[PDB]
């Protein structure tokens, strides 16, 4: 068997067999498209096992060595190990492939023509929080490399029973602080006003500012998380300013240079990776500052409408189409100018194409995410709009999984 | 499962989906793959390619008669008993059988209500159907299509409407309105590969100049309509121009914009799919609204031989286009989405943007969760072509399942068309 698909753009027809050697479900049915759906739906030994054979066999074959006798001792290893503990422990070449190809295999990501340049930290000999942010400022550090930026992960200790958990607790490793303010008002990211209540009840003290970069909450081996402050000469940061608008600075706005998502969980021949923290560089389009409030009623969004002299009152105007563009234009002219790694909308989704059509020559496929893979503006004149992609779950793969403050049994009365 | 949530992810409101447990053809999806982005995933028809038995063709015609008494309370009546004997004596002698004024009207509108890429369904039960059903030849198809235009225009206050031409027989015979839409712009192949006119139309324009038109080789020159009856050679016919109302694009800021000479068509009609029900197969069904105005694909219009009318924009806006990340396609693309609306609403022709447009979906949305237990939605498809996250569409959910009546695709006749 073998699917086709289309772009409707160039003509280009690619042929799809990866998608045979998918497992777990997309969510949809026979008659049912679950494709817009965010999240549709501890391992024993017996699910470990064939979970196991599976990776291994992947890997040796990726090497160019299945069915050696590498390959068959490593089977053997692997069962022994689940026969006497009810798991198993990677060998670094498996930690680092399965990393790897759980990135690459993230259907989700316009990113991934970049997926087999990743540096793999190795961090499950970490046993408290306090190396948890030892490895973790020595990943921003690295990772930021002064706004040449390198993508990176770092892979803490697996699930063993669900009871001894290593969790970071923030969903970036680098955010800014929400304040809900008595009169309704926001300051701050009105994205993270949660998360900043939990570190404020967790006995931060909270600068309230409007660019507070929050504290890191970790969990080692399931016990209470605990607080650190990153220190701030790791947190590189670009002042937003418009290449025309002079008065653009005025606003007042930053971001932080470096996205690091450390809220997912690595999957990696049935082992959970529950703290994995990675880090690329932005999309443009991805950097939220439009959500942020200038004074006590208008959005960046309203507040850069207004100073350009837009009509807002009437939708069809087309202001807050306007004043979008001119943020974008303002977010990627400013991290260009201090040369921090951005890629724009238009040069990721190009890339990803030729990433595309790349991993269906050697590979067989791409699984993709087309509601994802779509930049969130401007989206019919990139070039992924017209691309057909078929959506499968590969493993190794990254998956979400609870908030751990909604889990975490809390040990200290 | 058993019911499924659906979630908007600003609001937090939750609907509850029940309506899929009527889903009839499959999406093309499985447990393993999703084919969400693929344009035809399936080809899950009803019924085999042609003239179909009995046991074919009555359980279709049973179901969706079953539907239509029970959507007005009777069900198990007398009419309804005597219906499914009438679609069954019917069947029996002519191989098909024949919907009533009614149930024409009914599945006209459950078909557009069904129509889950369709962000324009506030509006479906509002719908003029013309049943032109009693019509024979290319000239009779020529004036049904005139009188839908000039309603359906209704000078510039566009009423949606659909004219639905005799059901298929055996395939051979099909009735069938070549264009894609009533109203397109012509595209002209230049000898030195560059395009005039509109490139999304050179194949049909080439089969039109194959056919005995005469371009006029200018710049928005109308297509003929190419009109095919009871499965004969199609037939050439000129729209009367006072039919084909056009709104002169001219921006409100940009002086020099009115002086790029461009201009768009009123009334998207589109005019080659397939309207389903109950097992027939209406194969011309031309059907009209209003524009809503990112559709309106000016943008890629070529009046010269060298540019689109998104990079000629640009240069009059003086965008620096020496890389990307200037993002002057988004700037012009936003300036010209503005003008498209100003000029429209200027000349009083109705038009919607893609912030009502899509407000109005989620409006819609919710009362067909409150009514109907679930609205079927293709989020690739309702999420307007740009300022997509900007517009509450984005961060809500939708499920997507095939229900019947419905609007399906089918080959361009020209495929499959031997010639008299
Ligand atoms: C190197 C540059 C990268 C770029 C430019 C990039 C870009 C993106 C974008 C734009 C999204 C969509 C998220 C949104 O729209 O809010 C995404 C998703 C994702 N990326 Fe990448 N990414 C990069 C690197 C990486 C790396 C290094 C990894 C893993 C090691 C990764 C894993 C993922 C995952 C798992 C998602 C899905 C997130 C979710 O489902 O919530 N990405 N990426
Ligand atoms: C009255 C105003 C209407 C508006 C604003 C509207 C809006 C839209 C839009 C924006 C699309 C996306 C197509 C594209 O962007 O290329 C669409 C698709 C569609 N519309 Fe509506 N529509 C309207 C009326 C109607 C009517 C009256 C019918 C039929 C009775 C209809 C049936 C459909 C169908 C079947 C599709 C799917 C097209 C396909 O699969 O290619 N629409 N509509
Ligand atoms: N540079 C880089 C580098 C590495 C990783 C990334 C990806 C960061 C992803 C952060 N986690 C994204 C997220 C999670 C949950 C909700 C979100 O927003 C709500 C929402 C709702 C509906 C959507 C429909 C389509 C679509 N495409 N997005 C939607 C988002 C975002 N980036
Ligand atoms: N006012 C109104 C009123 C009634 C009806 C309409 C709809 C007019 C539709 C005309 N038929 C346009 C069309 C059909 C098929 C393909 C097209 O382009 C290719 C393409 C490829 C991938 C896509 C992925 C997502 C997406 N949303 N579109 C895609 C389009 C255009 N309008
Ligand atoms: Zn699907």
């Amino acid at each position: 068997r073998f699917l086709k698909v289309k772009n409707w753009e160039t003509e280009v027809v690619l042929t799809d067999t990866l998608h045979l050697k998918s497992t777990l479900e997309t969510g949809c049915t026979e008659y049912i498209c679950m494709g817009s759906i965010m999240h549709p739906s501890v391992a024993t030994k017996d699910q470990l096992f064939p979970l196991a054979k599976e990776f291994i066999d992947q890997y040796y074959s990726s090497i160019k060595r299945f069915g050696s006798k590498a390959h068959m001792e490593r089977l053997e290893e692997v069962n022994k190990e689940i026969d006497t503990t009810s798991t198993y422990q990677l060998k670094d070449t498996e930690l680092i492939y399965g990393a790897k190809h759980a990135w690459r295999n993230a259907s989700r990501c316009v990113g991934r023509i970049q997926w087999s340049k990743l540096q793999v930290f190795d961090a499950r000999d970490c046993t408290t929080a306090h190396g948890m942010f030892n490895y973790i400022c020595n990943h921003v550090k690295y990772a930021t490399n002064k706004g040449n930026l390198r993508s990176a992960i770092t892979i803490f200790p697996q699930r063993t029973d669900g009871k001894h958990d290593f969790r970071v607790w923030n969903s970036q490793l680098i955010r800014y602080a929400g304040y809900k303010q008595p009169d309704g008002s926001t300051l701050g990211d009105p994205a993270n006003v949660q998360f900043t209540e939990i570190c404020i009840q967790q006995g931060w003290k909270p600068p309230r500012g409007r660019f507070d970069v929050l504290p890191l909450l970790l969990q080692a081996n399931g016990n209470d998380p605990e607080l650190f402050q990153i220190p701030p000469e790791l947190v590189l940061e670009v002042p937003i300013r418009h290449p025309k608008f002079e008065w653009f600075k005025d606003l007042g706005l930053k971001w932080y240079g470096l996205p690091a998502v450390s809220n997912m969980l690595l999957e990696i021949g049935g082992l959970e990776f529950s703290a994995c923290p990675f880090s690329g560089w932005y999309m443009g389009t991805e950097i939220g500052v439009r959500d942020y409030c200038d004074n006590s009623r208008y959005n960046i969004l309203e507040e850069v409408a207004k100073k350009m002299n837009l009509d807002m009152r009437k939708t069809s105007s087309l202001w807050k189409d306007q004043a979008l563009v001119e943020i974008n234009i303002a977010v990627l002219y400013s991290f260009q100018s201090d040369k921090v790694t951005i890629v724009d909308h238009h040069s990721a989704t190009e890339s990803f194409i030729k990433h595309m059509e790349n991993e269906y020559r050697c590979r067989g496929g791409c699984p993709a995410d087309w509601v994802w893979i779509v930049p969130p503006m401007s989206g019919s004149i990139t070039p992924v709009f017209h691309q057909e992609m078929l959506n499968y779950r590969l493993t190794p793969s990254f998956e979400y999984q609870p908030d751990p403050w909604n889990t975490h049994v809390w040990k200290l009365v």
